[PDB]
DNA sequence: ATTTTGACGCT
DNA sequence: AGCGTCAA
């Protein structure tokens, strides 16, 4: 009782892009807004592959790593937007930037975590001890949540508005105002705080985005999803019986994968909820003694992981796939598009050198052979010492010539490459 | 022929 | 170090 933790320390929130992708296209080309519409890479081959999908397109059934061709017998008139190719190869470089525009935004808040190109966890817990400060005890207005759900409610009128309007009217008339410590109020004021952030997003980039409020990261983000698009959603400690009685297991954050299904077959549950039948011991048996942990506290709504303080990635990588008959069986084939992602590679180097004032120090060299499922067969690493891509690229084929079985012939012929710089220090 | 990424765990 | 897992 009095000593049981029930993870309500901290306010945690993750901001999520609506359609991440297709908003920069959409923004860029207003022909495309307010349409059915796709961000593919790609052309030759099926018409390319999706990668991200508007939400109009996905009330025809598209979705990403549908081809575009056969998305377009679901969906006739789909409009696309390419990825725009350099060297060869897909570059991405329009939506870093897109994204660096969001998180430097969101970076006015609060510290972050950079979780993907498009969300980003924010610890609140302070920015929203502030706010309650300067309210002293004033009442929170249904007005200052004009976008919020709140998970749960209403309980005990037939449109989705009205809904969310009465679910929010019971949370604020049950809130206890007085009480500064209360974990529901600081939920409430985290969620006002993340309406001006999304405010000044949609602002400042014109692009929209959810959000989830809650006291921990896989809460936030279970709850970012609850109501995109263009909506956030505050999951607090109390709704997590009922939220977890029918959530499937692959939905938690970390469980979409083997460990999840082997929760399933082992224990024969589907729910996250039947978890809490098992001690921490059972689950420790089973999971390991760090997996069994996490799953005895998460299954409780409690988890621990911190918001991490890095907005920037910590490694900038160049892949290539060459799937099929593209696979690439000779060395001077090797060699060039080594060169050709050594090149997109030091141009993105050298750009993040002068903003972020940093240096890699240690270039990876991975590579895929055919007929092996893994999406890596081999990583080697050499060091990053000069930001030159016919060095990287030589360094690269000395570090990988090795695995050639024989040859001016490479077999078996490669399905991928990838070169990706690690090791940051300060410069 | 589901591509191009990116973080973190295990041994 | 190199391989594996999970993820957007
Ligand atoms: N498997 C993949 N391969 C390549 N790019 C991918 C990808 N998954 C996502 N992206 C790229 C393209 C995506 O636009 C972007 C963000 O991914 P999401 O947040 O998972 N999806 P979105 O923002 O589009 O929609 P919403 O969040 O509203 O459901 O990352
Ligand atoms: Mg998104
Ligand atoms: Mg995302």
């Amino acid at each position: 009782g009095p000593h049981m933790a029930t993870g309500q320390d901290r306010v945690v929130a993750l901001v999520d892009m609506d359609c991440f992708f297709v908003q920069v296209e959409q923004r860029q080309n207003p022909h495309l807004r307010n349409k059915p519409c796709a961000v593919v890479q790609y052309k030759s081959w099926k018409g390319g592959g999706i990668i991200a999908v508007s939400y109009e397109a996905r009330a025809f059934g598209v979705t990403r790593s549908m081809w575009a061709d056969d998305a377009k017998k679901l969906c006739p008139d789909l409009l696309l937007a390419q990825v725009r190719e350099s060297r060869g190869k897909a570059n991405l470089t329009k939506y870093r930037e897109a994204s660096v525009e969001v998180m430097e935004i969101m970076s006015r808040f609060a510290v972050i975590e950079r979780a993907s190109i498009d969300e980003a966890y924010v610890d609140l817990t302070s920015a929203v001890q502030e706010r309650l400060q300067k309210l002293q005890g004033q009442p929170i207005s249904a007005d200052l949540l004009p976008s919020t759900y709140i998970e749960g409610l209403p309980q005990g009128t037939v449109q989705k508005e009205g809904m969310r309007k009465q679910g929010l009217f019971q949370w604020l008339d049950s809130l206890q105002i007085d009480n500064l410590t209360s974990p529901d109020l600081q939920l409430t004021v985290g969620a006002v705080i993340v309406e001006e952030m999304r405010a000044a997003i949609e602002r400042e980039t014109g692009f929209q985005c959810s959000a989830g409020i809650s006291h921990n990261k896989v809460l936030a983000k279970l709850a970012c999803g609850l109501n995109k698009p263009n909506r956030q959603t505050l999951v607090s400690h109390g709704s997590v019986p009922q939220l977890f009685s029918q959530m499937p297991i692959r939905k938690i954050r970390s469980l979409g994968g083997k460990l999840g299904a082997s929760v399933i077959e082992i224990l024969g549950i589907e729910y996250m909820g039947e978890l809490t039948q098992f001690t921490e011991s059972q689950l420790q048996s089973h999971f390991g003694e760090k997996n069994g942990s996490w799953l005895y506290a998460m299954c409780r709504g409690i988890e621990h992981d911190p918001v991490k303080p890095r907005q920037l990635p910590k490694t900038i990588g160049c892949s290539k796939n060459f799937p099929g008959k593209t696979a690439l069986a000779t060395r001077e084939q090797v060699q060039w598009w080594l060169l050709q992602l050594a090149q997109e590679l030091e141009e993105r180097l050298t750009k993040d050198r002068n903003d972020n004032d940093r240096v890699a120090t240690q270039l990876v060299v991975s590579i895929r052979v055919q007929g092996d499922k893994r999406l890596s067969s081999l990583r080697r690493c050499c060091a990053l010492t000069r930001y030159d891509a016919h060095k990287m690229s030589h360094d690269a084929f000395t570090v990988i010539k090795n695995c050639n079985t024989s040859g001016t012939e490479w077999s078996p012929p490669l399905t991928m490459l990838f070169l990706c710089a690690t090791k940051f220090s300060a410069s």
